[PDB]
């Protein structure tokens, strides 16, 4: 699994790949690993099992509304509770989520971190997509849409478990 | 790594991926993992380290030219070296060979093997290609060489280390 | 264990095998994996411990009513009800289900599936029959009956955990 | 794997599967585990390595040529051998042999057994297949081809890594 | 341990050996595995631990009782419990119970199972006291109780955690 | 395995089981653990595979013929060789030898051991037959033969490794 | 560790990081994993222990000693020795390799590689590097030298086992 | 992760490094591990997750207001109630705060910790800085600042959790 | 175990503990870890056995002479020696050497190192040593005799494996 | 860890270390791990985390209010509810309690236990400051804080684990 | 297992226990660990396989025949050839050894030791008996026979592997 997140010129992207493995097999190709949140405000993605991340995201919302949509606050009332709850404990996943204020990355261990520059890369093909999304960032004038887009690509020939169907949610806010 | 033998209507085949997987990440993907041996006459494959097969490779030719050709006495000759020889115990690879006779495995446990029908089928995604090419040769009358071609990239939508990345060489005596 | 499901001009199928394992040895080799429920309007397998299952039906079939046999909306309130009850998180399976509406795939992490071409293929021996019902699918013009009883034939002759007695349940809506 | 020795009314019998597991998949079902030695005068078989054994029972056969054909004297030099040399340490197998004179099982740990009767069950399916002959032994008068033939086809229902085909060698002394 | 179940000519039995082993050592050799229930309409056996099953026994009289009696029913409300209850998903053993109904199998993983012919060979010498007794309930007309009876000797012989004293409860309905 | 020596009255034993385990399986129960060796002068037994004491009994008949059948010095100098050889130290296996002069143990390590009072106790079951032995050597006129039989069937009914097949050997010297 | 190798317009390059980590320290920052070889003819790198790789090295002049400077045929005959020889095959590192002519991997397992492009990243970092190399390569005209550089500062920026201590051998041939 | 606290001369500080370690990547480098508290009377740090520390930070000026300030028995409530909440004891961190008063650490086992001459080093790296704080100290004039700032330079490059990003917040009561 | 080399102002030291340990427990405390060899024109330490590193400094003399007591190129020849000699090889210690040309590391791996500033700290406490006497060295005008006591005996305090038992060789060039 | 109890001639004393160790690295050496409870009438230690020490002194101390301060009837109502309590079993400690009537241990297995000659010693140290306080408290007339002091500093010479600072309280009742 | 030994007033002891322990099981407790060698100038002990100990110990006379007696050249000879021998390096053994000059350890690693004050402990009840003779040494005049003895007595008290059984061998010098 691979997803990236970039912001440049007023927009803001989050893309993901569509591989679901099990063991040493594909599961499915075209999994749905990013998605809209509160009234399309907001866009988020999710490495880890789908249904762990629709419980997440659909409290995120939750957070929103009592901070007014606030990111930052309601990342940490969101982490705040993973961690705390011996149900939501039990969850595994890796979220992702960005609007027009910042990005900021989102764990089971309660850590809410913003990357430097807002650029996120997570799943196993992370690393791999950040060293690329680094290298077009600064030496292009590329939107951000372009750089997440072929920055997913070169991780789905690299990592073994992320494949080249994608999803994106692109906010523009200028 | 994935490699298929098919054998039909006076024609045999060998095709495998060019996947190289170094742990989670992809090495190479246009690896050629197909070769001729014995003057064109012989088609043969491997699943392991490249210069292991090379080895292997050219002291099969070599029983080849002892026995004048035959492929099932030089095949026990290879495999009887091959465990026994202190330097050739350490190769690690699952060879597979063809001619106009019978198709055949070659392994590091010195086991010679001649699949049902000779129908081969090796590497992490063996079993996914002997599952598609074993349905088709049933329920079709395509040739050796579509039967091959078309599980080899199931076996690649499958095996997260195998890829579509293909290389043949059949080989027609009718 | 292995279940197929397909859907072919107007017909889907469930197929699944009576094999049922404990360690290394064969318990019950006529295990009836695949059943009818909500007055036979639906179709469903199960690889799982058998009780586990009749549970998991008697209540999709509870959500069912209150949805007015929504195929869809009933998988979720299943699934929702699934993680979150203390009872049935205890549970241990994996469900599929179709009507003539579409397939999906029912699982214990709340998540809901419907695969490429609404093709099913579940259980240890799942990937098997989903490489050789691919291949028919494609390759040939065979009835979906046809498809689930040759795929599920070849996933019992390369897994050990399944084996060849069979029980299908086709519904026919042109 | 399963492999069977009865012996009564002046007849002796080896029988065992072809079932070749790799993993949770079935590798080879038409595997031969039984063949003849020393001029046809003694038939064994073996559960392991198809090379292990071919290894093995070579030198099996120069044990009996050195000590004129006894098979009980053999079989101490060759376990004698088989724990001793670093070489044959390495292989890892189950051999079953057996002539006019009795039966025995040998082992890579140099342990030679006769069992009671002579009834030889081994592989991983040896101990259901040793409770049905004991049970047609002691309760029918079936010759000795019958019980290895009826138990080897129980322990393939019940043991998962051995199936039903079938490979026997008889020696009639009477 | 080693526990059998036969069925024939309107008579079924439950036979267990006394054997409980500790580590490598010998802590009892007359344990009774085999007992009646419900008014000494049904015979059950365990494999395991002996306070887990006279729990176990306890709740499937209960169960009788809501269901009248019926076996299957209350098997399933005795394995729906068993996986469900946090207590007592941390017993462990191995169920066996009949009446004049039906035989079956429980399990702490809630799996019901009526093997083939109704013939139920549990613990560590399971497998081979169903390959003595599927041998003679074909090829002999020996009445339940003698097949349960020569069939649990056998497994003793085999088995090492399996010994020799027996405890029987046989049930005619004709 | 279990085997026992007892000295007393101008008397000496060595008496063994006959059970050869194969995992959780008993492979052979009438195997003879016990011998004589150097013209019927000295008995011997052995806990291990059968092949690894007919070789190093042989050999200690040879060391005895060296040392004109003196049994301290030839016992170091089979356990000299014994941890010496590449061959040999491969060979595990626990000896039991004794004559008119005295008892002592011989292992794969080198070490030669002469108990207290010449009891000695070894295989699986052998602590438990020491505990026996030294009761009724102390508190009891049995005889030697007498001590180890009742020792050998209370360790039979203790390990489940050993069983009540009995093999002795005494040797009077008075 | 981290080594990148980049081909371009007459240009080839090997760069490496001089990080040497023990544990969670850093042992060693200005580490020399890049040099010349075969009278500067050749550059190559290695990720592992120092002396590992000097030992392979120097072997490998020797093998394009007696291939007259041949790259690929030298670099099979050295993963050749290098599986085969039971000193060397304890040696544990990734060997990396160019000339005008091409650029290859090698590895102790005996696998000859040449990524695609001729493009090389190994080292715990060369997954990073391989994911900014291949953004710059297909998105920029900058100078082999310039990729292997920035694409080697990203890898420290992200590993954590490498650092930004850089040495560089290039070869111009055009 | 290290943290570091001086206090000379009239002076107090903490610092501590940016890195955000996942795995074997770097996460984000530019992290505020240092902030102020109560009313900026208070500096603290923190190794361990973001929100986790907030969390703590906040209560811990509430246990302040109840205390009016002191920092001891503040912090001993803070630790009684992280041990004692089922919701605290899950947060996992390690929490460094002084005052004009002393320094002292707390934990999540309800420890609190004055180190001697109030030196604080906590996190991966924390020994590391421990060691060079300790040599300045006593053998330099060098103010609190100087030292931290010093020391924690030298812990980013031995530990490979720590980089030289830096925050530091000073408290002067002279 | 801890050894600090230090260089300043025409001086050169080597330092190093007393303790050697067993387990938890303190075998020696005043071991010399530290020496002088060829003419008193070198001091070198060890980490490690006693005897082993008597034998590598003997041979390392022996180096010398052949040339000339140059210690770089003597140091390889020692490294070479040590990986590729079968006796060699199992030497397991940490070298520590300087004379007034440099100061260098050796180790069984056949790696040899000269730190930034000849600056040499190794053993389990070595670490810590370096990050004390790399805050003096910078930070102070003292001796290289006065850095690396100071040095080691932070180090004694940190690790537990080192003790504040001291033996120095100093050698003064200037 | 260690600490030590001696009781002599009216007296009785509990010392301990201040040792904390982290890994193989000191954390803290002047840790209190003895201190005084119940108005002064009591002395205990404790080897493990502080935190866990405070939590069961002070419900020492309630059990003892409730039992007028008897001692060993207090120890079992700790011991008690330490085994008992869900959130006491998680406490790691061994504690030492003393008072005028007698000496004992408790644990968190809920044993409490009176030493001969009420002779404590626990810790990673005990068993050696055990075997000096023994020999002293034969062979010498030194009163019981001469020997708990004395073995204090034998056991921190021996154990790594354990450091020479000391902390004591003595309990004077003649 | 335990061994001591003491040096005082012109004379030096080896004391060990005669306890061997099998698993929880005592196999013999007579061993005698102590022995005189060199004719009777040396006393040695030793903690391992009996074997083991023979084969270092004759070796060792052979050293001091090379070296005319000298103990500690001859330890490290012997010390060089245990870690460098393939064959010794597989004897696992922890000697003690002392003459009229001086006692040291020497043991599989290569690592000769000579304690403080020469006084020598190891086996698993060594840090025990240290703890005692140091205790003795210091505050009394006995005799270095006194201590060993007393000592030894006090680790078996303690060590569950030592027990009270006793073997001595002085040596005078004055």
């Amino acid at each position: 699994t691979t997803i990236v997140s970039v912001r440049r010129n007023g927009h803001v992207v989050i893309a993901g790949d569509g591989q679901a493995t099990l063991g040493n097999t594909v599961m499915k190709g075209n999994v749905k690993k990013v998605r809209r949140l509160y009234n399309d405000k907001v866009i988020a993605g999710f490495a880890g099992g789908t249904a762990d991340a629709f419980t997440l995201f659909e409290l995120f919302e939750r957070k929103l509304e009592m901070h007014q949509g606030h990111l930052v606050k309601a990342a940490v009332e969101l982490a705040k509770d993973w961690r705390t709850d011996r149900m939501l404990r039990k969850l595994e996943a890796l979220l992702a989520v960005a609007d027009e204020t910042a990005s900021l990355i989102i764990t089971g261990n309660g850590d809410v971190v913003q990357p430097e520059n807002d650029l996120i890369a997570i799943g196993s093909g992370g690393p791999y997509a950040q060293a690329a999304a680094r290298a077009l960032l600064e030496n292009t004038e590329l939107s951000a849409r372009e750089i997440a887009e072929k920055a997913l690509d070169i991780a789905g020939d690299i990592c073994i478990y992320t494949n080249h169907f994608h999803t994106i949610e692109e906010l523009s806010y200028k």
